[PDB]
This record gives structure tokens, sequence and C-alpha cells, in this order.
DNA sequence: TACTTTGATTTTCTGCTGCAGGATGAAATCCCG
DNA sequence: CGGGATTTCATCCTGCAGCATCCCCGA
RNA sequence: GGCGCGUUUAUUCCAUUACUUUGGAGCCAGUCCCAGCGACUAUGUCGUAUGGACGAAGCGCUUAUUUAUCGGCCGAUAAGUAAAACGCAUCAAAGUCCUGCAGCAGAAAAUCAAA
């Protein structure tokens, strides 16, 4: 049977338990708050419970709000305040919050600088650079850099990263002393968080060092991505200067004017990163209206400048309200259009003849808008007008009056019925979609007359009305509410937090958390035996560093006004997972509570359809006992190939490479092949699908559709990961994959995001055998991609571009028609090619002799090396596409034995028995011989394709 | 021969992945009943 | 004088191996 | 699309704790009232269920007052109400979180240009 829980328990009575390291693995459990509406739900069951809890009190829930609400503001004015630090003086920040060495490194320092890369900004000084030369555990020899400087205060040795000039390496969330800056009493640091935000009524300690990780760690990660990012965009300076240089240099060669324009250097902040991209963004322009456009020139020999992309912006304090109200921006287009009204009737009416065909235009639809069923608004309004022209005959005055009654008719109907519909409870997204876009239409038919008159207000009037109609389009769906957040440092008696339990019977337990933020609240623990429970006592466990449990007595008063408390709501399978574990008991201490966290975050009530915000609780458990990986050893294999269409297939064989059958298809007969995932892109294309029909009809979807592919995506993911580990186990096999970089994927046109499950899947596995304590060498292995796609199974012949550029160059005429050989193998060339014009957007068919019969038309003797750049290229390509190895994306044909089958499965293979090559002595040889300087691909390929043959001669007998 | 696609830039809103920071207890003073 | 409450401090171990592989192919 | 009942995901031993999701099975989808869109006899008419508003959303099992049939419900058959309690439709899986940025993609609109 099936069961990841299954698959663990087996894997744990296999092997032996030991002792975790330093920092064992990490988990968390994500429960709700017990509140009125989950015991409502409670009470309406058929069969009502015998004890229905009570739900958290009224106090309990003030002092949380209180709480939430004053952290959040304490979290603003900390991050403004280090916002205008870093805005005044970027490096002395970022020295101030590198990460010292430990104080434990004090090895003999060598050599020092062959020097002043940095400098302690605490005493103005520089910091020297001195090295270290060790070896690894991998014996390659690696050079540590430090920064040290001659102050006594400032004798520290802060790590350095040299570039080819040295950088700082490391930014951590303690360097900085935050509590005797901000916190503690003596400090006359103007601005003080618990001083003055909260009235001097919570706990010092706990809210304090809270507050220290909460803001230095979101300082640190913007550190580090501001110096990372600052050598990229130099790479990126330096080589669009070459760029620039030799596009100035085509323009000169053709006679074209170069706009005078000169790139800025390197930017530091937004501002000089956006005049950059402005700059970058008119020479493109340029470029694209003059050389690809009318010249016809490729883009690769006229590249583009690239724009800086990546630039970090300051956690939390830069982000830009675009509070706007949606009636008052309505009032303000519909004033500025009255105001334009003589205008656009003086351009209309005293217009001359053949203009006024050409200036109405882009009022006309085309045939397949009419088709299509339904029509932009512009579209209608010049119906409109046509229309009247056909009514009152030539006399535009009359019509222009007539059209503007109209319109204005329409727009006042459409503005009363919006109020009134959301005057009772109710939103209409299609009315207000409706009502803007018949503003625009409005707005340009007024306008349409100043585009050549006075250009700098017309480019105003553009973009006023452009900003408008852009933000009354996105307001109706822009999201206002934002999660809340409280932290709990640890769970020691220093920070006033318990998780308390009363023990019914041996095991059973009540469960409560209690926060203890606010001065004045008891809370106290009392150390007890280990065995003298009692009944209606609550009790909990104390972790000491030095690895022993302090079982404790914690008492306390329920109608404490100042305590906060907290029931929690979870399921049987949570519980077994965490609280009473069979095995990973936290009383004995193999597993530990690490730290935890309030939320208050939108859930979708589907009964009122709208997002409500709901309390959360999240606990973080750390496992200090697992298992031992010295006995695992796979003997089979299991080659995993991943994919879009198919999420995984995964083909089972022997140590030897012969295909195992030993799983069981729908019909129950052998097999070597699974499929894992199929029927999960047509699930995402529906659910896309929904959303776009929704963004047509609105300009946005409602909330029901808001985390639809998440979930989904969440779902494949952890199962398949389960189907991999539980035949991984079961089967007595290594897992291998593919050498895919990391965010692999397509990035295309018509990609998504949810599409991308590669780098996930892989995590997924990863940790899930991570937190038994295993390393991810047990059961998963990865092998070079190269050629496992396009190497046929049933002769090992593999196809590349040099074999068709030859096949191309042997490729003539006999008195049948045009003909070929590959390998001594003849090709009769004929069939037709179908391709998906994009311009016609449907399919076209082509007869291969006949267009090579063409080509041949203007040339003589059929010689193909005697035809120009583009003859040849289409020539090739013609080649290509008909003989292709991939014809459809799930069939494979081989070129040279003509055998066929599904390209997946075949790759699947492949993946195994390349993982097996990568470890055979031709590998060695071809090793050995590439130490000579020969970088050639062609003997890589040479030594893949002899193996395979050699071992498809030997033992890897082909169907037959 | 031409209508209809495509190239570039700009405005607004949403979601999903990717990568940084993390997953604090021990000990020393200080004050107050 | 003991027990809360507040303040100060400090911790770390890892690769390697070749241009393709869910891209495809295009008026 | 909407409305509800809820099972299985630990072998004696572990909170039918109640959470968040992915599946299976049950029942119900009309009205132009207001808007949107399309065709025109065109400052309106007609049509169209695109969006709001209304309306729809299991079946049995046992208990006692009234009527219809005899001596005038006591004995049974149908109709009308709240509750107690069980059964069938009807069933299998998964969960590692927080903060902060960025990058891609989706959807419209505006302008210039080419073929």
């Amino acid at each position: 049977i099936k069961r990841i829980n299954k698959i663990r328990r087996r894997l744990v009575k296999d092997s032996n338990t030991k002792k975790a390291g330093k920092t064992g693995p990490m988990k968390t459990l994500l429960v709700r708050v017990m509140t009125p509406d989950l015991r409502e739900r409670l009470e309406n069951l058929r069969k009502k419970p015998e004890n229905i809890p009570q739900p958290i009190s009224n106090t309990s829930r003030a002092n949380l709000n209180k709480l939430l609400t004053d952290y959040t503001e304490m979290k603003k004015a900390i991050l403004h305040v280090y916002w205008e630090e870093f805005q005044k003086d970027p490096v002395g920040l970022m020295s101030r919050v590198a990460q010292p060495a430990p104080k434990n490194i004090d090895q003999r320092k060598l050599i020092p600088v062959k020097s002043s890369g940095f400098a302690c900004s605490q005493c103005c000084q520089p910091l020297y650079v001195y090295k270290l030369e060790q070896v690894n555990d991998k014996g390659k020899p690696h050079t540590n850099y430090f920064g040290r400087c001659n102050v006594s205060e400032h004798e520290r040795l802060i790590l350095l990263s040299p570039h080819k000039t040295y950088s700082l390496g490391k930014f951590g969330q303690r360097a900085l002393d935050f509590y005797s800056i901000h916190v503690t009493r003596e400090s006359n640091h103007p601005v003080k968080p618990l001083e003055q935000i909260g009235g001097n009524s919570c706990a010092s300690g706990p809210v304090g060092k809270a507050l220290s990780d909460a803001c230095m760690g979101a300082v640190a990660s913007f550190l580090t991505k501001y110096q990372d990012i600052i050598l990229e965009h130099q790479k990126v300076i330096k080589k669009n200067e070459k760029r620039l240089a030799n596009l100035k240099d085509i323009a000169s060669a053709n006679g074209l004017a170069f706009p005078k324009i000169t790139l800025p250097p390197q930017p530091h902040t937004k501002e000089g990163i956006e005049a950059y991209n402005n700059v970058v963004a008119q020479i493109v322009i340029w470029v694209n209206l003059n050389l690809w456009q009318k010249l016809k020139i490729g883009r690769d020999e006229a590249k583009p400048l690239q724009r800086l992309k990546g630039f970090p912006s300051f956690p939390l304090v830069e982000r830009q309200a675009n509070e706007v109200d949606w009636w008052d921006m309505v009032c303000n287009v519909k004033k500025l259009i009255n105001e334009k009204k003589e205008d656009g009737k003086v351009f209309w009416q005293n217009l001359a003849g053949y203009k006024r065909q050409e200036a109405l235009l882009p009022y006309l639809s085309s045939e397949e808008d009419r088709k299509k069923g339904k029509k932009f608004a512009r579209y209608q309004f010049g119906d409109l007008l046509l229309h009247l022209e056909k009514k009152h005959g030539e006399d535009w005055g009359k019509v222009y009056d007539e059209a503007w009654e109209r319109i204005d008719k329409k727009v006042e109907g459409l503005s009363k019925h919006i109020k009134l519909e959301e005057e009772r409870r109710s939103e209409d997204a299609q009315s207000k979609a409706a009502l803007t876009d018949w503003l625009r239409a409005k707005a340009s038919f007024v306008i349409e007359g100043l585009k050549e008159a006075d250009k700098d207000e017309f480019c105003r009037c553009e973009l006023k009305l452009q900003k408008w109609y852009g933000d009354l389009r996105g307001k109706p769906f822009a999201i206002e509410a934002e999660n809340s957040i409280l932290d709990i440092s640890g769970f020691s008696k220093q920070y006033n937090c318990a998780f308390i339990w009363q023990k019914d019977g041996v095991k059973k337990l009540n469960l409560y958390l209690i926060i203890n933020y606010f001065k004045g609240g008891k809370l106290r623990f009392k150390k007890i035996k280990p065995e003298a429970f009692e009944a209606n006592r609550f009790y909990t466990v104390i972790n000491k560093k030095s690895g022993e449990i302090v079982p404790m007595e914690v008492n306390f008063n329920f109608d404490d006004p100042n305590l906060i408390i907290l029931p929690l709501a979870f399921g049987k399978r949570q519980g077994r997972e965490f609280i009473w574990n069979d095995l990973l008991s936290l009383e004995t201490g193999s597993l530990k509570l690490a730290n935890g966290r309030v939320i208050e975050k939108t859930l979708y009530n589907r009964r009122t359809r709208q997002d409500e915000p709901a309390l959360f609780v999240a606990l973080t458990f750390e496992r200090r006992e697992v298992l031992d990986s010295s006995n695992i050893k796979p003997m089979n294999l299991i080659g995993i190939a991943r994919g879009e269409n198919i999420p995984a297939v995964i083909a089972l064989t022997d140590p030897e490479g012969c295909p195992l059958s030993r799983f069981k298809d729908s019909l129950g007969n052998p097999t070597h092949i699974l499929r894992i995932g199929e029927s999960y892109k047509e699930k995402q294309r529906t659910i896309q699908a929904a959303k776009e029909v929704e963004q047509r009809r609105a300009g946005g979807y409602s909330r029901k559709y808001a985390s639809k592919a998440k979930n989904l995506a969440d779902d494949m993911v952890r199962n398949t990961a389960r189907d991999l580990l539980y035949y991984a186990v079961t089967q007595d096999a290594m897992l291998i994959f593919a050498n895919l970089s990391r965010g692999f994927g397509r990035q295309g046109k018509r990609t998504f995001m949810a599409e991308r499950q590669y780098t996930r899947m892989e995590d997924w596995l990863t940790a899930k055998l991570a937190y038994e304590g295993l390393p991810s060498k047990t059961y998963l292995s990865k092998t070079l991609a190269q050629y496992t796609s396009k190497t046929c199974s049933n002769c090992g012949f593999t196809i590349t571009s040099a074999d068709y550029d030859r096949v191309l160059e042997k490729l003539k005429k006999t008195a049948t028609g045009w003909m070929t050989t590959i390998n001594g193998k003849e090709l009769k060339v004929e069939g037709q090619i179908t391709y998906y014009n994009r311009y016609k957007r449907q399919n076209v068919v082509k007869d291969l002799s006949v267009e090579l019969d063409r080509l041949s038309e203007e040339s003589v003797n059929n010689d193909i090396s005697s035809w120009t750049k583009g003859r040849s290229g289409e020539a090739l390509s013609l080649l290509k596409k008909r003989f292709s190895h991939r014809p459809v994306q799930e069939k494979f044909v081989c070129l040279n034995c003509g055998f066929e089958t599904h390209a997946a499965e075949q790759a699947a293979l492949n993946i195994a028995r390349s993982w097996l090559f990568l470890r055979s002595q031709e590998y060695k040889k071809y090793q050995t011989n590439k130490t000579t300087g020969n970088t050639d691909k062609r003997a890589f390929v040479e030594t893949w394709q002899s193996f395979y043959r050699k071992k498809l001669k030997e033992v890897w007998k082909p169907a037959v």
C-alpha cells in the first residue's frame, strides 16, 4: 500500500538511531486558533460531540490585537531609521553590519597583503587584508581572507571574499548590537520604539529581542542583495559600451543620423537606474525603428543594449501606497473631457473630405473583431458615428451633438446603476469596466483633434488619461490587507511563553499556548520530580543546552487581564506527527520546540465569497534523533525523466542495464515503464482558462481563483515525491536524475510559472529524505543529460547538427527525384510537411519534392554548394524539419533504422544507461586523453556511441 | 494590390518561483518586596 | 536576601566537468 | 457554477482535535428587475441568460393530538409539525513555515513604424 508514513516506518525499522549533529532537521506545524466560528461549525454536526471546547476569550483577543498593531508600528519605525542611515552613507552601514569571524579562529596569521579594501567605520580606520591558506576535507587548497585593524576595540577578523577587489562575504542579523542602541534606557538614540509606540506597557526583554532579529534580518538580506547585484551591473555596463560603439559604427556606415545621447556611469540608487534604463529604451526604440524594420538587418548583426535588472528596494519602507479614490478620478476624467468639447467639435465639423476617412480609421472595427462576438467601446462608438452620418448626411455639426448627448446618457445610466449597486451590498465589476472603457472612448474621440496641433499639450492629456485609465481599471481588484506577525524568540523562562498540557491518563494531553508580553502578568514555572504529575495541573518541558530535559509545572490564572491564552485546532494527522508521536516524543527530548509565531492572514470564505482575517499559530520543531545511513546500499536503478506534459516518467533496470519488467500497468501486464503526474497540465490549463475568461470580462478575476494553481502544484509535487520514494524503497533501487541547473525551465511567450516544477520536485524529495537524517547521496543521484533523449535505444545512433549538414552536402538529384544517403542507407526524399503559419494563423501543407524543385528552378545542375546563404538555409531547414528525430513531442523516430517509440520512455531508459556509462572504463580513457587540451565534443559523442553499441551487442539484446 | 499581423515603448492590477536573512540560550547585573 | 526584570554576548561543517535538456519550429 | 453529508490516510496501544488542501460520491441551475453585448425601423425597439438581485438544492428509520373506514384516534392505511437516534447514497490521499525583495507570466489600453 502506498503511504508516505508507511515508507518512513519501514526506513526507520531497517537501521539504527543516532543523535543528530549541532542542528537537526526542522519542521513547522501550522494550526488555527479556536475561534467562535469554528465552534459554530462544530455545533452543526449531525452527531454532536460530547465536549465542545471553549473559544478564545475576549480579553485575549483585545490583548492580541493591541500587541500585533504595536509590533508592526515598531518594525516600521526601526526600518525607517535604518533606511535614512543607509541613504546617508552606504559603505559605513554595510561595514557596520558585516559579520565578524568567530572569536575562536586564532590560528597563526601568516601573510599580510603582498590592502585597504574596506574600513571599520567605528573608528574610520582602514581594514587591512590578511590571508590564511588551508586544505579542505576534499584536499583542494583554499585561502581565506580577513580584515584587521590596529584598534584594540576593533581588533576583529572581518571575513572577506576576493574578486578579480575584495567584498565582505557575510552579513549577520546579530552583528550590529540592536538592544544597546534602541531598547536599553541608558541609550540616547532619539528612536525608542518600546518607550514611545507601546507606552511602556510591554516587557523589554522578549519584545526587544524579537524586534532585533525581525529588523536586522531584513537589513542584512537587503545589503547582501545590493552588494551582489552591484557587480553584474558593472559587467553589463562594460558589455553595453561595446555594443553601443558597434551600433554607432553601423549607423555611420549606412549614412544615418544617430541620436546624440550618452550612457551615464554606473548608478547606485534607483533614480540612476531609471535614468539609465530610459536612455537604453530610447536607443532601442531608435534602433528598431531605423535598423531592424527599414533596413531588415538581423538582430544578431545589430544587437540591442541591455537594461539593468534586479536592483533591490529597501525593506518595507519604499513601498508606494497608490491610494486613489475611484469616484474622484471618475469626476476628474469627466471634467477634463467636458473641458475640450468645443475644440473637438471645431475639429470634427470643419474637416475636409478625404481626411475624414483616415480620421476615423482607428474607430472602424475589423472583420475578425465583428466575428468575435464583442467589440471594444471605441469600435462601438465608431459604428454609432457611421450610423449617425448615414442618418444626418454629411452635416457633422449635428452628428457631433447627437453622439455627445447619447454618450452622456449612457454614462449617466452606468453611473446611476453602479452607485445603486454599491449602496446595498454588491459589486458589479463588469459595469465598472464598461464605464471605464466608455470614458476612454469618449476621451479619445474628443482629444484626437490635438494630435497634430500642440503635441506638448496633447502628450500631457494622453499621459493623464493613460495613467487614469490604468488606475481606474486596476483599482477594483487591489488588495488592501496585509499579514500581521507576532514572534516568539524561544521557549524558555526568559521569553515568558509556554506550551502547556494537562496529563490526561498516561499519554493523553490537553493543549494551550500562553503568551506573557505585558507588564504585570504572572506565569510561574516550578521544578518538579520526573514522575510527580497530578490531575488538573499544567506541565511542560524545558530543554537545556547541555542535553538535559527539565519537566516543570506551570501555574497561572485564567482570569488574568494581562495574559494571552490560545487554544488550538488541528487534526489527528498533525497530532500524531508532532504532539503525541509514538517514537519522537518531546518529553524524552527526541523532539524539541524551537520557536513560534502568531499570524493574522486572509482566508477565503465561500459563504460570503470574501477574504476575511483569521488567526494561525506556527510552531517549529527540531528533530534531535535521526537514522544511520552507513548501511543503505541500493542495487538496481531507476532512471527518471522530467518534463511538462508528463511530470515524471520512470524506467527500472538491473545493475547491468537490462530492463526489469516488475511494474504493473492498468492492463496488469508486466512492464518497466511508469508515468507519474498525467493530466496535471490539463487541470492547470483549465484554471488558467477560467482566469483569462474573467480577466477579459472584467479586468480581473475574483478571489475564488486566488490560490488554486499553487494548491494543485503543491499536491502534485508532494504526491510525486511519495511515489518516487515508495518505488525506490520497495524495488531496492537508486534514483537517477538529469543534471539540470537550478531554476531550469523554458522562458517563452505562453509559459506559466506553475508548470516549472523541476527544482521543486528535486527539493521536496531531498528534504523528505533529509528529515529522517539521511544524505541525498543515499538514494538519489545525478548524471549528465547530454544526448540522453537523442540516442536510439535499438541501434545506438545519435543525431547531431553535423550529420544534418553532411546530409545537406550529399543531397542531389536522380532521374526519380531528390536523393541522399546517410551511413550507407538510402533516403527516398518524399512526403509532405505541414507548418503552423502564424501570419495566416492556420496550418499550411507543402510537398518537399516540389519545394526542392522550386529551389532548383533558379539554379542549374541542382548544385547545393552553388546556392546563396539564404537558399541553403531554407534547404537545410526543410530537410531538418522533414527528417527531424522528434516530429511530435511524444513520438521519437530513428532516422538510421526507422525505429519508433515514445520519447520520454526511451530517454528515461537512456538516463540510467548514461549513469552506467559515466563509471565505465571508456570514460576513463576519454578523460585521460582529454588532458592533452583536446576540447572536442565529437570525441565525447564517439565514446558514447561506441560504448552504447558495444553494450547493445554484448548484453543488451534488442527487442525482436 | 492590401488588410492584418508584428516590432518597440508606456500605464495599472494579480499570481508563482527564486534567493537572501532565519528558526536564542547562558550568564551577569540591578532593583524591590 | 532571593527572585524577577533587564542587559550583554556569541555560535558554523559542501561540489565539479560537458552546450542540451520539454523544447519544438516558424509564412 | 452553486448547496450539503461526511470516510480513509498509525498493526494491540495514541485525543472521529475539530485545521489547510487534492480526489470520489449526493442534490439544484429559472426570471429581462437593473446593467452588459448584438441587429436595426435608432436619444428607442427587439433579441441574447454575460454580470449583479431574487428563486432551487437527498432519501428512509421509532415515538403522540385532527380528518377520511367500521362499534363513536382505542386496531390498522395517507396527509400536517419540533426533537431525540440510527442507516444508505458515500469514498481515498497529502501538508515546512515566516520576513523581505526581485524576476517572469496573464490581461487590457495608448502611441510610432514595417511588411
